[PDB]
């Protein structure tokens, strides 16, 4: 049995294979055990209460008993424990608080913080509700806990509560936090960079602290929400995971802290710095969701896991099942340099290649004819377009393909009617010059009026156009907050600005729930859990080259679903990286994810197009299996590894692709093993015609051969019979 | 003071910041020190004598005694040592040796054993003589160890003579062994493949057995006669290195051992398999010459050690410091089909971009249009070159270059007027059909009447016709050990083949001195000190691709003065990688060894050819600098590093090449270091004439620009004012 359950001072948290045990001793809470599930649990894992010098304690005469050595919940700084602590609140004199547990409740069905993406499709849930007090501070915490059925997935989020007469400020709150028993742990993280993003690092858990955070109003390129806590020597079949992932798109930190006697410590949620948030009588803070996700089956497990949630719970129902078309975008092909003509022959060329969908990127509104101006200006440029944008969709539309459209909503560029008509808008300090950053400003969205001002713009194009897919930009980091009337009014800008993205993005995606949104920051800069609650697919890089792509992909579906995953066959030389790579690899690397083009088709060869054609055939056949299929990892591309390999499995469909980086002399070819197939099966490799057992593929597995070169790659497809 | 010393019971063996410390114990020889020079040595560091359980004893009495125990220079088994022994003879119905040291002589200057590459210029040099006898067997043993005064190389070799009235049989017979300490050791090799030559690797030293051996008749492609002990945690530029290296070309191996105790033992020699050797009444054999080097300055110190005492000492004083000619080499430019019209329109492309020496490469002789024949047939075929070889060599001084001409003289065809006539003299077993490789038999060159033969047909060459150069290749290894009368000759007949081998070449290199020999294997597959006693320099791979040269640069330098080391710009794609690379970067990477050329210059653009004649140009000032200068890494490639990075000093020249294998994007740009500038002396880098002091070059160091793209390159080059 899954939900919640109360019984004397123990609270069992159950979802799908994973427990949290929250014992309640004298109002303080304990976390007894996170992981497989227990039930009668005893406490054969208790901590053993001893005397530990400098650990002090809320009684004189008990010397055993200390918040510093205890295993917890959530964090408090100045009544003993001197690890991080996650929540603490200013308030008089003091940002001391003591949150004493009072009552438990338990709900049934959907819940979430107002304002903030949180979980879909809760019939099946139940929530845990532990409702703290500090009686003197005269505030409420109420702690969250939601189990899930169907995954082993436990959700938690907070909310805070001013009952003072006075005003009190928040200086951090975190979503989610466990105290782990003294062992050897490594951490998995998803970093990187632009045009890197998403890179996967491991590492051992050292003494100390380890954080990954974002100061940049935005999830950013360079950090994902996400930290795996790791049993050491996890490999991707085997060993313990925790993943502890956030629902939030702006400023976060996720943190590991290994103490004085060994204990580790690992949290997510808003990140302090840019932080505070003023609380008047009455008022109440909820922090966004974070989830801990559990598996025993390695880091191919956590993935699955992760996927799952995030396919089940997160992702738009609409589309978390549902083929993602195979699209055209013109940015690569023509940047600002096009008009009608241009696009409607690019078009016709994708029409004849089986393209399904046609993307019109940046340059098309206000006299955005490069990057230094426009932005704010959302009317279309007639006079680009031939006539009206809704002559050109038309257009697109009897040429057979579904037609999209680029949005930068959150920017205002000096040079623009926007910023002339409402300077005050654009996120500033009062009597300093702008920081530039693509030579644009950020939107103050933390404005009720911007907020207002969007809604209306948009919902305007979107009724009065028959488009079919957005593509949502964000090409800056956020500088110079100075927007408050006070100073913690800018404290709070920042969060501000976070609820007034979802309360704009949930509206438009709800109110134009047929349109697909796929989003975007330089690519990868925002793809987080946040953005994934209401894009049901995002641009994974600005960097399309099919070999720098590899490590790319790799990190890009580590937690998220494959459907996810925007990827684009582009031109060559490659515009990012400088790089020739074969036709036949952009396309094999690219139909690891969600499968589109981006290069100037009416300039390529015939040869060029029918290989394309080809591409475009194939993907129709894999789409299933590559989109709503399951993903095995067989080689990872690494730093070391010169190779990259890839399975899917989906009914009686098996697919696998191999990347090799360099061309190798003198070196046995690599046998390469398939997983998660039945072993007595019989499969039909299509290639050679011939019937391997499952067993065979698995246990003795392909020898991979390739010819001499740089970026080759091959796919083998099988039928099980 | 250096040279040798014989005091009470130690004899001290001292090179230049060198010395080996041996103590006769009661007839045992003891290893008391090998290492930095000791003067006055007490003993601080002696074996401690105790009773080691199974550790057995030469007396009934005393059970502290042991030569399991004992660090030891050769190694016996049969006397409770129980470590791989180096020293095993075969007598009456034994192979129990007790060889006890009898006597101590010293000589001066030059010996070595006959029929042996040995090291030259011993003028200053002095050897301990330590003759040992077994007086049971009538056998003795004499040790040689030689100091040099200008090298931290000691150099050993052996003597076993038979003074019984019956045949003997050696089993074992090692150059050099020594016990060192129990202590944290790592090691250091040089292995790899064809096309992978001279692989750097690195490894701790773990209980039980390490070996890298040959049993391929043949150093080997994979392996190299070099074994690096080393002190844990060593750099490039810091920590102890004992290098002991093999002067022979033939079967050899190379271990390390790591015993019960913890104690390490380290050797190389001939290897035992394949290998036995009969000693009538009266007979002696003597080993090839091992070398024990020793650097307390790092990896680079033991470069420098090793490169010095190679140039000095091992390369021919004619050649180890002159500059090398750049070459033309038509191989991989025509394989077979050439004939004289296209050799001398070559000739004439090589002349007008500034090469200097025209390479003739296979198939100038017999039938041999392919490499299915005709090896053993070296007539001229003078259908092929249009006239006499005398008048092609003719025609190529006429054009302004040095002729040179490729031989195989090891080697046998099936299909051969040689092997029509002597189908006896190839290496095979009566009854047995031939092992082929590449098509071809091996030569029995412990066959003295094959010896003979090929003395006179290349004598005839080589005095008949004005040849400036010669390419001395062997493209198979031996198979089939059958030749000899009885199975013991047949033992023998793989260390006759290279005494034979070593007879022919001294022969024709001392007969023909001014001619450069350059040796060959397949590229690398014999590319030893035994060969760079004759032949001063080597084709260091088959693989002239300019990143796959990265590596194989890397290790053919590591322990071998560049000047040895073959590297010729080729044609993209490149033949053995599938690769394109910038002609740059090709230039480049050649550049940091001994320069030539092998593609069809015929068929280049105007612009490749302008390029060619400036890459020649720039060669023609740098190669004192390459060839004759201090090399010192920078940057090492090697499997995870992206990298790789050479500088060289001579005299006010500094130059520093650098290249990177995969284009990478937002990654902060390298900082490349200098070594070993003065730091106050001011450098002039030629492309920005900015002079930078020594101290920035070192300790700042280049922030390294490139552009987008792969197997990019640059040079800086630096003028000392
Ligand atoms: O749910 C826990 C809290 O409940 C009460 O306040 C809530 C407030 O948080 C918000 O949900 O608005 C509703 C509307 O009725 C309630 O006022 C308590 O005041 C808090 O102390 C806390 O228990
Ligand atoms: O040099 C040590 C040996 O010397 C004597 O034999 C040598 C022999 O090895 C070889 O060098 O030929 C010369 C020619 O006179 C000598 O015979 C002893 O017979 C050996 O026992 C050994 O001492
Ligand atoms: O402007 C259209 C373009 O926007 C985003 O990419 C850009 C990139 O082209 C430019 O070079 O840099 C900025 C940041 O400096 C952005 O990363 C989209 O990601 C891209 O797909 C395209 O739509
Ligand atoms: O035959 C001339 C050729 O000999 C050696 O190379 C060859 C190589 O070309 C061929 O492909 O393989 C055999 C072994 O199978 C040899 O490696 C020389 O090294 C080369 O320079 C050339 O002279």
């Amino acid at each position: 049995h899954m939900g919640v359950r109360i019984e004397n001072n123990l609270f069992y948290v159950e979802s799908k294979n994973l427990s949290l045990i929250i014992e309640n001793r004298n109002g303080y809470l304990l976390l007894k055990h996170l992981g497989k599930t227990i039930k009668n649990y005893k406490g054969s894992n208790s901590v053993y209460e001893r005397d530990h010098a400098f650990s002090g304690n809320p009684t004189a005469t008990n010397r055993t008993f200390s918040l510093d050595t205890q295993r917890q919940i959530f964090g408090q700084h100045g009544l003993g424990d001197f690890r991080k602590p996650t929540i603490q609140v200013q308030h008089s004199v003091t940002e001391v608080t003591d949150f004493r547990f009072v009552e438990a409740k338990i709900l049934k069905g959907q819940n979430g913080p107002q304002g903030l993406p949180s979980p879909h499709s809760m019939d099946d849930t139940e929530t845990l509700v532990l409702m703290l007090e500090d009686s003197k501070a005269q505030l409420s915490l109420t702690l969250y806990y939601t189990t899930f059925n169907n995954d082993a997935t436990i959700a938690s989020y907070s909310k805070l509560d001013n009952n003072s007469n006075q005003e009190v400020v928040i200086h951090k709150d975190f979503s989610f936090m466990a105290d782990f028993p003294a062992a050897d742990y490594e951490i998995v993280t998803l970093q990187g960079a632009y045009a890197r993003e998403k890179t996967v690092r491991r590492q051992q858990v050292e003494q100390g602290i380890f954080s990954i955070s974002s100061n940049r109003g935005a999830s950013g390129h360079a950090q994902t929400p996400a930290l795996l806590l790791c049993e050491q020597g996890v490999t991707e079949d085997a060993g313990n995971v925790f993943a502890i992932q956030l629902m939030y798109s702006g400023n976060f930190e996720a943190f590991v802290q290994k103490n004085q006697l060994n204990e580790v410590r690992v949290a997510i949620g808003i990140n302090p710095e840019n932080f505070s948030w003023k609380l008047a009588p009455e008022e109440y803070f909820e922090t966004p969701v974070a989830l801990v996700t559990h598996s025993d089956q390695g880091l191919t497990g956590i993935s699955h896991e992760s996927q799952n949630f995030v396919l089940k719970h997160i992702m738009l129902s609409e589309f978390s099942k549902k083929e993602r078309p195979i699209l055209i975008n013109n940015w690569e092909a023509t940047y600002f340099d096009f008009q009608r003509e241009k696009l409607l022959e690019l078009a016709d060329e994708a029409k004849k290649v089986g393209i399904e969908l046609f993307v019109l990127d940046d340059g098309w509104f206000g006299n955005r004819f490069d990057d230094n101006r426009a932005l704010g200006d959302w009317v279309v440029n007639e006079e680009k377009l031939g006539g009206s944008l809704e002559s050109l969709i038309s257009a697109i539309h009897e040429r057979g393909l579904q037609f999209g459209l680029w949005l930068e909503p959150e920017m205002i560029s000096v040079d623009s009617d926007l910023y002339r008509q409402h300077p005050d808008w654009a996120i500033q300090v009062p009597g300093y010059e702008h920081t530039y950053s693509r030579n644009q400003l950020v939107l103050n969205l933390a404005n009720p009026q911007v907020v207002e001002y969007l809604k209306s713009v948009l919902d305007q194009l979107l009724f009065y156009h028959d488009i079919d897919y957005i593509k949502w930009n964000m090409n800056r980091n956020i500088t110079k907050l100075g927007n408050g009337l006070t100073y913690l009014e800018t404290q709070m800008q920042s969060h501000q600005y976070m609820l007034g993205l979802y309360e704009l993005v949930s509206y438009l995606t709800e109110k134009h729930s047929h349109i697909l949104f796929e989003s975007c920051s330089g690519g990868g800069g925002r793809n987080d859990l946040g953005m994934m609650r209401y894009f049901p697919q995002v641009w994974a890089s600005d960097n399309t080259d099919a070999i720098a792509r590899l490590p790319i992909q790799y990190g890009s579906s580590y937690l998220y679903p494959t459907i996810s995953m925007g990827a684009h066959v582009s031109a060559v030389p490659n515009h990012q990286m400088g790089r020739m790579t074969p036709l036949e690899t952009r396309g094999l690397v690219a139909m690891m994810g969600n499968l589109g083009y981006e290069l100037d088709l009416t300039n390529l060869s015939d040869e060029e197009k029918a290989t394309i054609a080809n591409q475009v055939n194939l993907y129709k056949e894999l789409r299933p299996v590559v989109q709503l299929g399951q993903q095995y990892r067989l080689i990872n591309p690494d730093t070391v590894s010169n190779e990259a390999a890839v399975q899917f499995n989906y009914g009686n469909q098996t697919i696998v692709t191999y990347v090799r980086v360099l061309s190798v002399v003198e070196t046995m070819e690599t046998t390469l093993k398939l997983k998660d197939l039945d072993e007595e099966g019989l499969y039909k490799l299509q290639e050679n015609g011939e019937v391997y057992s499952g067993a065979e593929l698995m246990y003795a597995g392909l020898t991979v051969i390739l010819s001499q070169g740089d970026f080759l790659s091959r796919q083998y497809i099988f039928r099980k019979l």
